[PDB]
């Protein structure tokens, strides 16, 4: 906090931190893969944030814009019932947490994101981060971590 600027928020995001609660989570452990990001304000009613989830030693690489509209005050994004993520913590200075939440089909799945400036995340991103997961209902029963075992793989006993 010092002076006003959108420059802020536009920037680049780094996805590592990851919480979720679904049936489907066993299958989800080979999708699991390392995330980068990048956010920046659409000139055109909407603001998009691209993601390349890069993994070779294991599978490949991946990369997807996501975009529609953004809340003022803090940073939270709507997507249609299949999208709707909102984004909170401090995306102003160098971290930021993201919650994500999918609707399609008549299907509700929880998903987590956290996207940070730099490697060396504040204590206070990880563990507001954490802290606000347990606020929303607990962090386990809700949890994910930046895969890193055999490929393509979260780690785990």
């Amino acid at each position: 906090m010092t002076v006003p600027d959108r420059s802020e928020i536009a920037g680049k995001w780094y996805v590592v931190a990851l919480a979720s609660n679904t049936e489907f989570f066993l299958r989800e452990k080979d999708k699991m893969k390392m995330a980068m990001a990048r956010i920046s304000f659409l000139g055109e009613d909407e603001l998009k944030v691209s993601y390349a989830v890069p993994k070779p030693n294991g599978c490949r690489k991946w990369e997807t814009t996501f975009k529609k509209t953004s809340d003022d005050g803090e940073v939270y994004y709507s997507e249609e019932a299949k999208k709707k993520v909102e984004v909170l913590d401090t995306d102003y200075k160098s971290y930021a947490v993201i919650y994500a939440t999918r609707v399609k089909d008549g299907r509700t799945l929880h998903m987590m994101r956290l996207y940070s400036r730099s490697p060396e995340v504040s204590p206070a991103a990880t563990a507001i981060f954490r802290k606000l997961a347990g606020e929303r209902n607990y962090t386990d029963e809700m949890v994910a971590m930046l895969p890193r075992q055999e490929e393509c793989t979260v780690d785990e006993v």
